[PDB]
Order: C-alpha cells, then structure tokens, then sequence
C-alpha cells in the first residue's frame, strides 16, 4: 500500500505572518537574544540563534569571529586540522564559546573530533551529521557520543518528522537539526523523491522537541530576513544557513564581475577535495554566487529585518514571536513589475 | 502556539469580476465622482476618489495640478518646504481642495505640517503615515493630531486587519490607509515576512471601517486599471497608487530607451537624499520605470478602464460598484502566445 | 456586499480529457461535420462546426475561400464593402453558405449589412458583436435583426453566463458567442477586472443554451488544437478561432523571420485604420505573429488532432464527443526539458 | 452531459516521499534486483526493472549492451531488420534475456516480428504499441500475439485507467505499459487534449494490474532519478525511460556545445526517416539533447539515486519500496537562488 498523506504542506512562500497590535515604538526596542538550558547536556547558552552552517566555505575561522562579535554562532566545518583549531584558540579565545565542532559518524572523524576536545576544553559544542538521520546506527551512534562527552552539548541531524526528533532527543542529543530537500544546494529531491517542506517540518518537529524539553535548528531553505523570521514563528528555537552567509569575505575561497564557488558538504567538488560520500543525504551542488564582501552587512541587514518583525507582531524579544505567531495562507510572495 | 488561518487569503491576481445585466447603453453614461462625508472631521468632500500616493517622485506639485483638473486628488510628499507649499498656494489655489500635507510621527514633521496648515487654510487633509500601523504610540499620536486639527480630515496608515481599522478611527482618524506587503517598491514580504495579499485586506478592512461610518484607502498593489477596480468593488472607498503614476514628465527626477528612477519612501536613496528610517514597514526597493511622458493618458487609461468595469457589471455610478460586485476564482489572469 | 463564488472556475489548462474505451480502429473513422437545426431563424446547416472569427486579417474572403474547401466556416469582418462582397460572390458563388456577414449595433452598420443581405440572397448568417453583451440596448437590437431578418441565423455576443444566453435565445439571437477575457488579444482581464475562464463559461452556457433548443460558440482562448477538443467536450456546438488562424497567407497584411501584424477589432491600429471603440468589450492588443504560410496546413493540423481527440474518447461522430467527454483536474500540461 | 471528475490527479511534481526509521546503515546495502513471475506466459525475470524505451535513438543495440552488463532491460525499436537481429545474437548473446522485440498491430509488423522470434528464441519479451490502447482491435490482437507466442512475456500499451489495464491482462497481455501524456516527446495534451498525470495513472493502475497477479511499466515523464523511485514508490513493477536515457554515446545518431537528434517514435522525422502515423497517440517533438556521453555515468547516478530513496525510507529491496511508500503533498520541488 502506497499511500498519500492528505494535508497539503506549506513552506515559506506558502504564508505570512500577521501583523498585531502592541505597545512597540521601534525595531531597536527587541532584543533577539535568547538563555537556553539543554535537556542532556544540562548547560545553559545565551546568544542570538542564528546558526553559520558547517560547510566548506562559509563555516570557517574567520566567519567566527564576526558572527561572534554578534552574539551569533558558527557551526565548524569539519575538515579543519588540530592544529588549525589550536591556533584558532590561541587567536580568537573569546569566540570559543561561539562554536561547535563537527564530526560525521566515522571512527576516524570521531577519534579527531576527541583530540581537538581535549586540546581546547573552551569548546562545549558539538555538531554530529550523516546522510540517514533516520538510521539505527545515527541512533546508537548519538548514544555514543553523549556517553564520551557528558557534559558537551550536541547538535545532530538531519530529519524532518517528530518521531525521530524524539528518538534522537531521548538517545542523548540536545538540539535536533530539522532539514531535508529546501537547502539551497541539497539535491534530494531532485536525486531521491524523499524530503519535506521547510516550514512544514518545522512546526512538527519544533512540536515534539519541545514536550521533551529539547530544542531544534531549522537547517536550510532560508532565501531572505523574512524566512527566518517564519522559521522562528514555526517555532524553531536557532535557525541555520548556509546561502544567505556565502558569498563574503571571510568565506573560503578565491574571488573570480566578482564571484565565488559555494558548494556542498557532500558535493562532486568536496569528495574531489577531500571521504565525504555519505555526510548528508544527496551530493549537494556546486554554483556560483556573487561577492557581496564583508558578513558584517548582511549580519546587520538580517538582524535588522528580525527586529523588524517582531516589532509588527508585537514580541518585544525573539523567544515570544512564535508565541505571537499567526500565519496567513496566500498565493503570492511578490509583486512583479 | 505557532497557528495557521485556515482561510487562503487571496489577491487580485486570484479573481474577476463577473458581468451582469443592465441597462446601460455605454461607458460615458458611468459617474465615477464619489461624495463622501467623514466620521470624525465631519466634512464633506467630492471628486473622483483615486489618490496619488505620497511618494518622493509622484507626489509632487506638478503631478497635483493635472490630478486635480480631472477632479482627483494627490496626497503631497512630506519634504517639501513651507516656502515650497506657499509658491504651490499661489500658483494652483484651485488645487488646494484636492491635497493632503503628509507627515510622520515626530515632532519636526508635526511642527513643519502645522506651519503648512496655518499659512494655507485651504489644506483640508492630512496623511499621518508610520512603520508600525498597529503601535499604540500611533494611536495616541492620532489623538494628537486629531484634536490639534478637529477641522481636519485624518488619513491614516498603514494597517491589514480590522481590528486596527476600527481602533484608529475611534481614536480620531477618518481614512484608513490600507495595505502592507503588496506595494511595487514594499519589501515587507522579503524583510520581515510580515504582510497581507491586498485583495482580502480591503474585503476585511472595507467592513470593519464602514460599520462605523468611517472610510478606507487600497493603498498599493495595483498593476493595472482592473487591480483598481477590483479594490473599488472589494469595498474600498479610495484607492492609493504609487507605481502606475511612476515614469511621466510631472515626476520628479531626470530622465535617463528613457527611464526614470522610481523609489520607496524608506529606501535607501531616499535615507541618502534625506531621517527616513521609521516612516514606512520596510525599506523600500529603487527601480528604473519607462518614460511614460505626460500623465494625462495615463490619467485617460485608468478612468476609461473603471467606467468599462462599471457599465459592464451594472453600476451607472462609482458608489454603485461594490454593491455589484461579484469576484470569481480563476486560476488565471493572462493568454501568453 | 461584495462577495467571492466559493466555486473555482477552471480553465482549459486546469483540465484534460480522459480516454475511454471503444471499437474505433483509427481517426479516419470519425465524422466532424454535424447537422444543426436552429431555434429561431428554423434554418438547417451542416459542416465541420469551426468558425474563422470576424477579425481585419483573418476573416478574409481569401481565408473564406479555403476554409469553405472543409466544410469550414467563416465570420466575415465589417469593413468589407457592398462591393467587395458583390465580387466575392460572383467569384466564389459556392462559398456564401459558409460565410456571416457581420455588423456592429450602430444604425451605420445595420444599414450596410441590409445592403449587403439584399445583394447577396445566399448568405444566410448573421454576426452581431457588441461591448458590453449584457445590455437591455442589445437585448433590442437583437430584437431588431430578428424581425428585419426571419429566415437569417443569428450569432449574437458575448457573454459568459447562462442568464445572458438565455435572454439573448429568448430575444431571437440562434448562436450565442460565449467568452469574455481569454481571447488572444482581449485585454477586458487587465483594463476591467472583467471576464470569465473559457471552459467554465462554456459548460455554464452549453447547458442553458441547450434547454431552449439553441446553440452556442466558445469565442477566443483556444491556442491549440487539444483546447478545440475541450471546448467541443465542454459542450459547445461551435469553436471560433482568432489566433490560431492568424499568420498565414490568407491573411490580409503585409509580411514583414518573417512575421505578420496581428490586431484585435476594437485595438488601437483598428481605430486607426477606420468607429470601432464599443464593438468589443476591450482595446485589444496588436501583436506581431510568424508567417505561418498558407491555412491548409493548420487546418489539417486542427482537424486531425480533434479526429483523434474523438478516436480516443470513443465518439465516431463529433455530435458525440461532449456526451462522452469525461474531464480529469490536472496541475500541469507540459514537460519542460 | 460532460462532467468533471472530483479527485485532482497529482504528478510527480506535486509529491515527495517521506523518510522513515530503519535499520539500513548505506546504500550499498539495498538490492535493486526484482524476481517476477508473469501471468499469462508463466515465465521467470530476474533483473533490474528499469527498461529504456522503444525509441529510435535510444533504443539500440549499442545500449542494449550496456543495460544488460547491469541487468537493466532494453525494449529495442522496431525497425532493425531479421539480419541485424542475427548479428545482435551473434555478438551479444548474453544479452538476448535482457530485451524485448517491438511491434505495432500492423501485419507486416507482426511478421518481421514472428521471423525475428523465430531466428533467435533466446528472446522472450515482446512489446506491442498502438495509438489507441483502449481500443478493441488493440484488445483482439493481443489475443492473437498471445496465441501465436504462449511462453513469450507480453509487453503491451499504452493506457491510464483501470479498467483497460484489466482488460489488456485478461486479454492475455503481461506488463501493460501505462502512460499518455506525460513523455518528453509526447504531444496529446496539446494536440488531443486528451491524457493523464503520470503519478495518478501508475497508483491507478497498479491496484488494477496486481489484483490480477499482472504487472506494470510506468513508461514516460520522468526527468530525474527522484521521479522513477516515486514512480516504482507508487506501485509500478517496471520504468521506462527515454528522454533520460538520450543523449549518450549508444545512442543511434550523429553529434552536432556538441548535441543529438531525439525524436518521437510517431514524430515527423521518424515518418519522414520510415509507416509509423498510428504507432503512437500523438505525433511527438523532435528536440535537441546535450551529448551526455556514455551511458554508464547515467546509469551509475540513476541506480545510485534509486539506492538511496530505497535507504531513506527503510527499503532494503527495491520489491519493498511502495509497501514503504508515504508521499506528502507539496507546493514546490526546487529553491532557486
Ligand atoms: N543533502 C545535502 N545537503 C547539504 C549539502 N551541502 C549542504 N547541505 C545542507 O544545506 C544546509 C544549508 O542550507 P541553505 O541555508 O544553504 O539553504 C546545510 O546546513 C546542510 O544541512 C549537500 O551536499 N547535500
Ligand atoms: N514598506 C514600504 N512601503 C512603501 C515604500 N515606499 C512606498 N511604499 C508604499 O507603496 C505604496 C504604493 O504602492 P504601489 O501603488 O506602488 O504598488 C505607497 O502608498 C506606500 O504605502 C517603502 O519604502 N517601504
Ligand atoms: N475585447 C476584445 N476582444 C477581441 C478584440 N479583438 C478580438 N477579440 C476577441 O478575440 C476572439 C478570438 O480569440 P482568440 O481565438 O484569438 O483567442 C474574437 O472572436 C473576439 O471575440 C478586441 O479588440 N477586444
Ligand atoms: N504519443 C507519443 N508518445 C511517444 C512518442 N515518442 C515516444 N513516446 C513515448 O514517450 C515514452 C518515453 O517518455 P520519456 O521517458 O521520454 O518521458 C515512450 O516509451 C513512449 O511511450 C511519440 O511520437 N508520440
Ligand atoms: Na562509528
Ligand atoms: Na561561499
Ligand atoms: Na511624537
Ligand atoms: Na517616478
Ligand atoms: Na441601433
Ligand atoms: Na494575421
Ligand atoms: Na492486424
Ligand atoms: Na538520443
């Protein structure tokens, strides 16, 4: 029995959100800081929830340390060295509790995830990522891995439906990454038939976590300011992203008009560069985005639209806009000339 | 609770109008003077209720004097001087009657309108326009203006929602401007997520006004001659324009194929020309528009347009044409090739 | 009280024709011409139910010439002379029982179309086009032809809805035109907000049509042959085309790739060219189209693709293809690349 | 009475498939290989179900060398002679289990055909095609192939409904080929108006087919490896491709940016290059194709693809996919920049 589910589901194009009446004078009144306690880890974070991808040319040193003068956080791509890391602390010590270290499920990843741990204690974050979030092994894996680092928080993903945002919560993992199809170089759709909406899997997802009192990062599918905002109306508590960051300077990668190469973690140009085949679930494009320069603008421009909105629903912080949120169903995001 | 309306919300792309039976012989019989007499003010005005929008580049002098030889009326942008609108006065006095003076919500803008209004007591309007239409600081800066100038008529916006419609005119407004998303240079939509599809807000925001006795403007979103009428026969008692008056010689700007450069109240070449910032919901988009040339056949194009639509459905007056309205769904709007 | 139909309204696009079970071994078999009995004017016609519309360029004597050649059927375009029809006559003696003269409501117009009736005893249909097909006044002309002409069949338009159909059968009209909006140059949609989708202004007007004993034609909106086979599934007894059969040599205009200037009867290049402002409902577009040289092509093509349409729905006859027309809703026609 | 049925029928576009919870911890682990048992001719299959289509270009010899080396399947055109036959047979013997002879209903058709399948009885799949799968002269011609050749499987098509895949079985047919509209090169829609979305004719049909212990081919519309697994995830036994499989090196024809000739079996330039106007519904496109180059890199990312969705849904072989399959409604397949 092939069968199809009856409720139709929305993404971010599909809605807006209303505005309500408040007693808001202005957009500088909010304040998009959030203090999070994980269920697992049992350690408390306070920051603003906006989450730089962990991928090749936007999850790098130097993005950390402008996203971190911002109270913002950066996922660290994977392929960084030890030594790199040890540098990076030595460097930036201030942004180390800005960050995670990321790791796929192999041994190899695992043991080199271990060493830079134990070399730079200040580093209480991890990001744990494979093709199949939904696997047993993911599961067992999860366990593992809270049970070496009791104390660290953990990151790990990818899925899209709340039964497997509990199971990964009640095997030890604080923060479930929600995401499969609508990243801007994923192509499971595409390659594979299998995915979910982006808004859709955040209000189911972001449902589950949080009768478990855990926490989820809506991880992709983010085109502009406003789909962030809806991210977190959906109830996402961070929000990840990977396109609106690439393009600037403290990407990795050489400037080409003025361009750079944005690629996927598991793409045709980073197994070429690197034992990356199964790291997400589809071999991610490689395109070409123009340079904007530097992050700070877009940092600026992004925080801005987010005070913004919860200004006009009236959330005088980020942690009530999903409680403020009512979304209206349209047939329409733009107005053409 | 993050929450879906069940309700699609739809726009003008989403629907026609329906012919009906009559007994008109053609499109010259149709009147499309409204009179119309105000809530709160307590005056009484009549002309063709089509506003020009208060807009750096159409909201000008010249642009009010042709406006206003076709009996419609033009909603004056907020930075010319008090010297500038005493050379208006003397030079177009007959115009004075079809003119709104504008202004934000702060104290230089309140000042430099008063000095208008006391030198030019033919000046019988006034548009009070802010970022966050649903901020109780509107409210009671409505009540301000309201008593300053009880004589006055209040245009005020912008809002979606019924409920904000209602609130503003019992605290002293008597057009609610309507409309947030749609506009042709608005970037509410990609900035905040937050807006509402034009069509469906005058429907809702038409009732919620005239239950007491108050009036609404469609303030943006119109593409074309049957947008307007669509928004006159949602229940609209005026429709505002920015984009289709874009592009004629009584613009403001040089001509540049000749173009034009048309841009948004809050946009980034109007923060550079001038304390901008908070006057509208977002920061609004700067396009090149077409040299049209004079806005005379644009004039003729438009109220051609809106005669055909009331012949065709039955109305021998303006007044008549949301009583006769019937909207269809269609899930289209053009024949390509 | 504005208000919204609940129903959507389909167009051709939104749907496809299911086939069906039969012992038709090939398109060959099947029978397109149909034999008509009209409610007023008590006349018999038979041929292949496929009207050329009455436009400058294609409702030519030369596109006359062919059509008649396949039992095809032409709307001849007012502006011809007495003159140019006494020789048309002369010259193609066996073409007059496949042709209508037509004429505007103006005195002008009726005039020149007696003379013409009178001239030429072997045209025996009449084509009577209005702006607004809704108005008492055409409800009297029609009243008017009737009684001037008892033994002429009238087509009279357009409307959309079956109320109008009905008024205009009962007032002694034979064949109601039937669309308003998708015509390939009408622009009613964009300067009125008016109009109605093809195929659910035919299945509304089929029925209401039929239940009187009279006929109607789907006019405008079809832009290939698999819409024709809609439309005649719809229920219409007639198809009149425009664009499909612009761009051929039989089409009066110049060649200027090769193209060919395609101009809607009441469009700016038509008021130009002669008193046409209120002969349809909008000022059409003037477009340039390909030079698709001569009509016989086209018409194979039309005409072969509705032979199979029938084949594969199981109708031998085209009198048989709306009773065995079975619609499935569709979001899709095409495969792009 | 033509009539319009309830139930929007969904293509491939409009659905994904949802992930599920499983043990599977790779991709390598999923076995695409199916074992069938065929009703009529009580024959055995083992291979991969993945056909490549009957068309001029891609279905060669050449190509058949290259599937079968995977135990993918090839239903070879109909127009190769007895004597290239003889020499496939000669040179590629092992592959004789791995392709179909094709022919249409004609009598020289079946023939060439019974010559063929006497000169090789290493072949025992046969492939019949007309333009009108429903029709009875189809239905008594499988009982005569099926007669003339009782241990031989029976491929034969096209239709999209139930009720005629029931018939074509019991007529003795095995794998009914089910598709009409949907194919690259396929024009019904635009030139019939008649057809079915791919998605909605293989759930249909499937039910019908295996009730009967039959099986099916989803033949067309699928432009990427994500559309053939929800092809197979909707029931489908078997998927034939042949826009997907244009474009390589096995492909018959010359290089021309280097690009290749693809045409549609009943398409002007297979008329013009042979007796083929009723072997298909439509009279299909002839398009340009990028040269792709060799086949294997396309097969490696289909079955790759398909390897997979079988994963990400917890299928650890292919004959479990649609018992595993969940679709989801969706508003879109793709984010653009
Ligand atoms: N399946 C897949 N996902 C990728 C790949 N590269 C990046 N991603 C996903 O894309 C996300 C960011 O999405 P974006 O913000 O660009 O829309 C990353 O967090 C990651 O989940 C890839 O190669 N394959
Ligand atoms: N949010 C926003 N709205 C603008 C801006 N500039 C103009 N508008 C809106 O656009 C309206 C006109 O819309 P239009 O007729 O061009 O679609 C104006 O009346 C105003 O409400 C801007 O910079 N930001
Ligand atoms: N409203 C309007 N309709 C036109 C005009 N010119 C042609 N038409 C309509 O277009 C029809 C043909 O539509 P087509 O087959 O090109 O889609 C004609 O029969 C007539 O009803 C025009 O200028 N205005
Ligand atoms: N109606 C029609 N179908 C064709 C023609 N040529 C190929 N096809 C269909 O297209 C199918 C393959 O579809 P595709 O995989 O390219 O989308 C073939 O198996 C066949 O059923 C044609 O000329 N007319
Ligand atoms: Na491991
Ligand atoms: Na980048
Ligand atoms: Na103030
Ligand atoms: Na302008
Ligand atoms: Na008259
Ligand atoms: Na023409
Ligand atoms: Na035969
Ligand atoms: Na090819």
């Amino acid at each position: 029995m092939p069968r199809i589910d009856a409720d139709l589901k929305l993404d971010f194009k599909d809605v807006l959100l209303r505005p309500k009446r408040s007693s808001l004078k202005s957009r500088a009144e909010v304040d998009l800081e959030r203090t999070f306690t994980f269920r697992n880890s049992k350690q408390t974070y306070s920051g603003i929830p906006i989450i730089v991808a962990n991928m090749d040319t936007v999850g790098t040193f130097e993005m950390a340390a402008v996203m971190s003068q911002h109270s913002m956080f950066t996922a660290i791509h994977k392929h960084y060295s030890l030594d790199d890391w040890k540098l990076f602390a030595t460097n930036h010590p201030e942004c180390l509790q800005n960050v995670a270290v990321s790791s796929g499920s192999g041994q190899n990843d695992l043991e080199k995830m271990t060493s830079i741990l134990e070399a730079v204690p200040q580093v209480k974050f991890i990001c744990l990522d494979v093709a199949n979030g939904y696997s047993e092994h993911f599961v067992e894996f999860v366990k593992l891995v809270r049970a070496k680092f009791p104390e660290h928080t953990i990151m790990a993903g990818n899925v899209v439906t709340g039964e497997m945002v509990e199971e990964l919560i009640l095997s030890g993992a604080d923060i479930i990454k929600v995401g499969v199809g609508p990243g801007s170089v994923c192509t499971t759709r595409t390659k594979t038939g299998v995915g979910y909406p982006q808004l859709s899997a955040v209000i189911e997802c972001a449902d589950s976590a949080h009768g478990l009192k855990g926490h989820i990062i809506s991880d992709g599918g983010c085109t502009c300011p406003g789909d962030v905002a809806k991210a977190f109306g959906a109830g996402a508590d961070f929000v990840m992203l990977g396109g609106m960051f690439s393009g600037h300077t403290e990407c990795a990668g050489e400037v080409i008009r003025k361009l750079k190469l944005f690629y996927g973690m598991s793409s045709d140009t980073a197994m070429n560069k690197h034992g990356v085949a199964e790291y997400r679930a589809s071999e991610g494009k490689t395109v070409e985005v123009p340079y904007k320069g530097d992050v700070e603008n877009t940092i600026l421009d992004i925080l801005g639209g987010l005070r913004s909105t919860c200004t006009y629903v009236g959330a005088a912080k980020l942690k009530e806009l999903s409680r403020r949120a009512t979304f209206i169903r349209v047939t329409q995001q733009h107005n053409t000339v």
